């Protein structure tokens, strides 16, 4: 209808429907028999929400796990767009991701080196797209969780057996510039140089170091900064913040509709943490751009700097140990809120009634808010309080009990997040780094200069790997099939059918 | 092999304490230091003997659990202290305050955690001192249940 | 009816019956 208005189905019609759901860079003589038909058959089945014939189709298709994830995404789109909530859930019961996981599983146990090749391909079967591209575009969480997924990631983390080597030896070799040519740690001078400054652990360390020193030095110069704004502070601005915005944006601004891309860059929740610091950067910039209020010009940078600690705090996320820490904290805070508000309301009630019995703007706000909160912190000035009990007991009791009990269960949920938020958080960070330019924040200015200057200036193996996939796939099929034949319950049922038949014959 | 086992290393510190205090007494130039050396060293005694509780069935698992608890506490503690330092730096800026500076920056707030709150030196960052204080205790304690 | 335990019980009853007939 809409297409007609701009001018009952079509090749153009179904093609637009597809590109709408899969959003891929993948597109499109009715007499012409079309290529690789099992594909389109799978397509039609999935749309019709017929899991079974879909599965049979799946078997026919030469494509591997990548198609399956495509199914996952289309199914997600249809499930939320489904009207009949019963039909919505039934559609929501496909588990095509589970199947794709199976394919990847037998793929890894098969080759585990050709498998790593597999996931990194461009399946022309969806217009030469990379598997993970689909994985992301589908939020392939569980698929991201197959141990091989992490295999490919960790493998690409350094490129020079970084995972195999230890961190203590890693930083030591990072200390002496010739350690790679020294052969003390695993890895001519150009080869070693490319290796050491070419790793994602490498740039990760480098940027972390440059940023930490930026934070400490700007901290130090906040003392000299104590017209609103001195010279060296302006230096620190132009020297860290400017490049940061270049460093801060660029990596997110132009990923690979420009406005849509920008929206995507400022869409993720994790970035928003930086967003506050970015706002802190510009706001403090304006404050130094103002010597009328030196006190305020100092307050602005004073508050702003803590953003530094918050953004870097993400860095603990990559480490395995802190993997689940960020996962649990948000839940804990949420649990604390709801209880805290009620607790504070009850405390206010008891304080109000107590105050009325005693019968004794800035000072009032102080004596009403700062006094009892400090009474919670061991500052009890009896000289100002000594010449409501039911509240201060029952609320004090219920509040602590509720949040703490919730938190035990919250911690159980956190264990679930250890399984979940931890590993998932690792993968996103790994993907993000690989795209981060290697040079640290100081050298980030030079890296940006070089990039802007640059802007101003197989098939046999493919078919072989595909065949590997196909063989493994049929193997998976036969494996499940033999398991089902050996269904001991099915065994008994078959035996019983034979039994009753034979008894009838004896009769 | 003899100096390979982890348990022996506890003694190793005491052994080092023995030789080091030996040298300190082998030195009358600094009586104060000669006293500080044995003073510190002696506690090694308590630590090595503390193994003896290990043989008893009741304390059998106590040493097993303590190392894990300490490890769980570390990682959380470092982040918690970092956040506390952030909020304190924020406060000092508005507050506008080598040995005395180190004192007022480190001994003052740690003793503020231990009930020594000298309002005469503090009274004429909130988001931090709340959210870090919350998350830190929750994390380590939950980890500790497990 | 599809009670698998009931299935087995019924099969066994048939089994013993058929065995008796064979005897």
């Amino acid at each position: 209808e809409e297409g007609r208005l701009t001018l009952a189905f079509s090749l153009h019609e179904v093609s637009r429907v597809l590109k709408d759901f899969l959003h891929d860079a993948c597109r499109g003589d009715l007499s012409r028999k079309s290529e690789d038909p099992w594909r389109d058959l799978f397509l039609w089945a999935v749309l019709q929400n017929r899991y079974e014939m879909a599965t049979y189709f799946w078997a026919m298709g030469r494509e591997g796990v990548a198609a399956a994830l495509a199914a996952c995404k289309i199914i997600k789109e249809m499930s939320h767009l489904e009207k009949e909530a019963e039909v919505a859930r039934t559609m929501r019961e496909a588990k095509y991701e589970q199947l794709a996981l199976d394919l990847f599983s037998e793929c890894y146990s098969n080759s585990e080196d050709r498998a790593f090749a597999l996931l990194v391909r461009r399946n022309h079967s969806w217009s030469r797209t990379t598997c993970l591209h689909l994985a992301t575009e589908a939020d392939a969480k569980a698929f991201f969780a197959h141990d091989g997924v992490q295999a490919f990631l960790t493998k690409i983390w350094w490129g020079d057996m970084a995972t195999g080597t230890p961190i203590l030896r890693l930083l030591g070799a990072f200390t002496c510039p010739a350690l790679i040519y020294t052969n003390l740690i695993s890895f001519f001078l150009l080869t070693r140089w490319r290796k050491f400054w070419g790793a994602p652990v490498t740039v990760f360390l480098g940027n972390v170091v440059m940023y930490f020193a930026f934070l400490f030095l700007f901290s130090y110069v906040l003392l000299v900064d104590f017209p609103q704004g001195p010279s060296g502070s302006e230096v620190t601005l132009y020297f860290w913040v400017f490049t940061l915005v270049l460093e801060e944006i660029r990596q997110g601004f132009f990923t690979n509709r420009l406005v849509k891309k920008f929206t995507l860059y400022v869409e993720d929740n994790w970035n928003k943490c930086d967003m506050v610091a970015i706002f802190l950067f510009i706001v403090g910039v304006t404050c130094r751009m103002v010597p009328s209020v030196f006190e305020a010009g100092r307050t602005v940078l004073a508050i702003d700097f803590m953003v530094f600690t918050l953004r870097l705090i993400h860095i603990f996320a990559i480490h395995k140990q802190l993997g689940p820490k960020i996962i649990i904290v948000e839940r804990m805070m949420k649990d604390v809120f709801f209880f805290l508000f009620f607790l504070s309301v009850w405390l206010v009630a008891y304080g109000v009634t107590t105050q009325a019995l005693l019968h004794p703007l800035e000072w009032i706000f102080r004596r009403v808010l700062y006094r009892p909160y400090l009474q919670i912190f061991g500052q009890i000035p009896l000289d100002e309080i000594d010449e409501l009990v039911t509240f201060l007991l029952v609320t004090n009791v219920l509040l602590m009990n509720l949040l703490i009990a919730m938190f035990s269960y919250t911690f159980q949920v956190v264990q679930g997040n250890a399984d979940m938020f931890w590993k998932f958080q690792r993968y996103h960070l790994i993907v993000e780094y690989h795209g981060r330019p290697a040079l640290a924040p100081p050298f980030i200015l030079l890296s940006h200069l070089s990039l802007v200057l640059k802007q101003v200036f197989p098939d046999p193996v493919d078919q072989k790997i595909i065949t590997w996939e196909t063989v493994q796939k049929e193997n998976f099929l036969s494996t499940m099939e033999k398991r089902r034949r050996d269904s001991e319950e099915e065994v008994l049922r078959k035996t019983a059918h034979r039994v009753d038949l034979i008894a009838k014959y004896i009769g």
